[PDB]
């Protein structure tokens, strides 16, 4: 094969430097990039009207929490609307984030679409005009991006088509980001839905991540200028067999060691529906796993950072500080967890 | 693998019936889907201002040419703008086309974009929201679509990445079309640029089309409900070796026989920069090639149907009939050519 | 990609000419390449000892049937042992075959082996030293070869690995054959075992054959110098739903039309465990199917040509003529069937 | 996809334990598996007749070198013939190797064959009957195997076909070995021939290794029970641009970090035509490279361990001790090199 380099040394340095800042020791990501339809559910859960101002205020509440979160938060993923909103003091939210030591991220996918001829499987759209969007987002303060693909474990899923196509579109997204100075977070989420056990999740995760990294290679992606946002390896939500956090950690770290090249700068786990505590305990067990882990293992959490804060807020401005305190408590917990410092046989894998 | 049928028998019948109508014996396609920027080059060549009204009048001139074209024209590919324009008598252009026995087609890609890490290679964008666009276009009178991928022959091209990715995006586009009752024309154009010879073009065409049909299989595409729009197999533009039309025909038909399943309903060749006469003579020779050809071999021509008509028009309303006459003459010529009736060893392939 | 031609025009002409001779109109293939272990079961079924001489005599019985078979038999696939055996008159069996207008073929695979990490799936071995073996078989009178891959329909099979790997090894085998003047018959057999229905067999057959032809493209195989030996598309053995021969034919031809490039010179169906009559009726229906079929559709039959002959023989020399007559009858039947002359769609 | 496990936990433990023993800190591999035709060239260069006894004597000279080599040699790759030969005292050579702390390996490929339709590219044969051969070799004392694929950098090579096919056959070989308790060393050698530069070798090495590990995944290979034997990343032999050992090290380690999952137990470099000292200096620089390296980085050397010993021997029995001393000296040097402790005394964004 013949090299026509995708990136200059200067471009590589920029991307690697950004990626490393996001996942520096003790740091993880606040995933605050819920679309309006997704944040509508959460505001509904606290009897709060889904208005642009309430969304602004709620995002403000998280982003302006006090300086205790600064060493915990290496990056914040925003939804488009929020990237262009301002705090009460008039500061653009990206400036707020940066002033606290955080890197600003932007979700750029345009959601899932059905794959015809599959058993309810999807790919993800959003490539059209993405290069121009990335150039604009970079000018407007974002240095990394997020794109979510979704796979499901079932009798006939994930299919060969779903694995190949989601890996391929992730690679296209990553390529476009890197041409524009944006670090792509590659998110091939395997949902926990179903009654499958831990070893089945581990098996599917291994196959998916092998496909992801082959596609990234085929598309000439610079891995040092990327992050990976995978599911932890867990039993299915409905699995009747029970597992310890140490078993979840061993399956997760084993799957990653078998598939993720050491050049990848970091792994920022999604927590899906895990409780706030569950997500911290699992991340902590992952970091205590006694296998060699050549990448940062940290968090990219939404509900696992926000659930208690949202409830404490309750849509009432006078609950601001109480709500922020709940978020700080989870930021501190997960900052400890991504160092193996949180307290509330590998051949079998 | 497990079947979760992409299409019902009723959906398949609709797509197969449309595809067969377009390429019925003696019929081919007027490719009139030049974007505003693309048609600008045309109108500039005749000192005509690139306004919507001038574009409307020119498209009208072609679409309302007299009834002699009806048995020649099985389909017309339109650009979005034109699908929603009307002739002077108030008739929507899709109604004009249908009243003359033509199927209405719509170009749906959003142009090429660069593949990072390649020697100037591209893929094509346009999948975002494509399902909704197809449903709307179907409602508004279109029954087939076009999507153009572009590959180039050079020292290191087409690369494995470019072949793989362009084949994959063609398959996604085809899948989405078929879910919405739209027959996709799959266009993997290999440009004739360069100094390569006929056998190099044949080799690359064979490899590209094998990749295209494997991707269509992987994505569960119903081939009977598709058409193929390939390059003919020709020497490169800068090649100094001379070849006969019979050699071009043999290389073209051999390449297609080696790659295109008989289930594909028809092949509608692009002619690129070929002269009007060259494109007709080549197509005629292709149809006279003594090898077995289990698909229709016809035309999807732009300049090869329009060049003399555009010149005779000159932007002047009073040249209407003179311009229409030149177009009619080429429609008649190519209708004969796609039957092997136009007049102005295989182991070596 | 860059062309470094696998084959010269002269090499291509040789392979295309051989391939076309084998499947010329009215002609099919006698598949007589059973391993000794497979033919043992057969000789036992007629109380005949599985000796070298009894195998020789049985193969002689088929190969020296009278000249009525000549327009029926375009090729005969032999097992190694038989390629080097002689008829009673001293003629090598390849000379016997050629003297009757047949092309001689040689089975070259060395059987299936298990794919670790699968649910009982296999690939096929036999590439080692294959080039030198082909060169020798060519000198010894063979002009085509056969290699059998085996796939199974089940809840999780055929797996992506099994499809990928069997397609790849077929392509390697085909490539080596073509370098040595041998036409490869590519046999990706999907077993009929199981209770799946006709559309499931059609779906799997379509996916397998697409993978096969992509692998053949990747390995620079000259399709005009090949033949395909697939399963017909049928319900599984244990399927309770019943289908007509016209439905089997439509599914089979549709699957082939969706995957087999017109450049492939011919399709020579295996019949497996189908009765002699069933195999003829199905092949006839395939050829009467009213879709366009740009390749020869004929037979590569073993038991469907041999079953009644084996019975009439019974291991007894005095039944030679009676046994040969049964074989001739099936050769004639299948010669008619591969022309659509034998008498005893959007839903696809 | 559905798991029908290729290996039990016990089988995995056996393979992982073997793999780790071979590449334990300070240890590398003596690659002594030259076929009869290949060793003929070596013996002629010292005017010695290529007889079975001379081959036995030469292999004995290496395998019975004194105990200084024991902490240096974690594994020895043998050719079939040698696996069944005995030392002068009657001990089978596998017992000799084991008694000195080494794991016994067996080369199981049957050589390269040409890929039709390529510019002189090859794949490698040897799968036929390989399972039975592996079971027999395991019984007869071998615990790991070697299989060599060869790729070339040129105008149109390595081609997509060559990359795909060599990766696939390596995966088949690895699968069969692991079913029989044999650790497969996966060797996708990219030859150094040609005038390409360092960044071109790095690029091709990255693409080849990504294909290798995708194939191993597709074939359900247990990476912890494997080793990798790649080329170092170097300029081509005819390249006119000069590079430092630190640049070679950086390019090599970067390429591996970008493709080799951390689960792989170790990387045992081939040295090709590098001189004895060059192969040690480069391996040492690789181990001093200031990037994170989550696998052992050690040697699987033939000529780089044998060249001076072969010369000092000269086919003369009376030169035995002198010849063994030269081998010991290279074993000691490379044991230091694979720890980054070798001395002659005894920007990464640019990649
Ligand atoms: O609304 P969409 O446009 O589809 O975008 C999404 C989709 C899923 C998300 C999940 C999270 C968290 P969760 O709160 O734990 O679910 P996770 O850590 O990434 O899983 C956060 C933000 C998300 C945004
Ligand atoms: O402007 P774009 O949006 O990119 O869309 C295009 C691009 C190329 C085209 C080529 C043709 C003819 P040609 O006039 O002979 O070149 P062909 O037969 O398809 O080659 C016709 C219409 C085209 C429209
Ligand atoms: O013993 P092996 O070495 O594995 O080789 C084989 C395997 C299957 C065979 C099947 C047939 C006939 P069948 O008698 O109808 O089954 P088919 O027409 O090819 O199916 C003929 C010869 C065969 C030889
Ligand atoms: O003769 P074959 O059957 O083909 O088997 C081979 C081929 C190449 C070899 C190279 C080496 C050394 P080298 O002596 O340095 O070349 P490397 O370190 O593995 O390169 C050692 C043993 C070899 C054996």
């Amino acid at each position: 094969p013949h090299s026509h380099p995708a990136l200059t040394p200067e471009q590589k340095k920029e991307l690697s430097d950004i990626a490393h800042r996001i996942v520096a020791p003790g740091k993880g990501i606040l995933a605050a990039d819920e679309s309006t339809g997704s944040i509508a559910k959460r505001l509904q859960s606290i009897g709060t009207e889904n208005t642009e101002e309430n969304r602004r205020f709620y995002r403000q509440l998280l982003l302006t929490a006090d300086d205790r979160v600064n060493p915990c938060i290496g990056g914040v993923i925003l939804f488009h609307e929020t990237l262009y909103q301002k705090a009460d003091d008039g500061r653009p939210f990206p400036q707020v984030i940066k002033s606290k030591g955080g890197v600003v991220g932007i979700k750029v996918d345009k959601g899932v679409v059905p794959l015809a001829g599959t058993n309810g499987e999807t790919t993800t759209q959003g490539l059209d005009g993405l290069s121009e969007r990335c150039a604009q987002y970079k000018k407007d303060g974002a240095d990394f991006a997020k794109w979510r693909c979704v796979l499901k474990i079932g009798e006939h899923t994930p299919s060969a088509l779903a694995i190949m196509e989601n890996a391929n579109v992730l690679a296209r997204y990553a390529s476009i980001c890197q041409q524009n100075g944006i670090v792509p977070i590659v998110e091939p989420e395997i949902l926990p839905d179903g009654d499958h056990d831990l070893k089945r999740c581990q098996y599917v995760t291994e196959k998916v991540l092998a496909a992801v990294y082959k596609a990234l290679s085929d598309h000439h992606i610079y891995l040092e200028g990327t992050l990976l946002k995978p599911n932890m390896v867990t039993p299915g939500h409905a699995c009747t067999q029970k597992y310890s956090h140490e078993e979840i950690a061993m399956a997760t770290v084993t799957a990653l060691r078998r598939t993720v090249p050491p050049a990848v700068t970091g792994v920022t786990f999604l927590s899906g529906g895990q409780s706030e505590e569950e997500a911290s305990i699992n991340l902590n067990a992952i970091n205590k796993c006694p296998l060699l882990k050549p990448w940062a293992l940290t968090f990219s959490y939404g509900r696992a950072l926000q659930a208690s804060a949202l409830k404490a807020w309750g849509g009432k401005k006078e609950n601001l500080k109480a709500a922020q305190e709940e978020y700080v408590k989870r930021a501190l917990a997960n900052s400890l967890a991504c160092q193996g410092k949180y307290t509330p046989s590998n051949h079998a894998y």
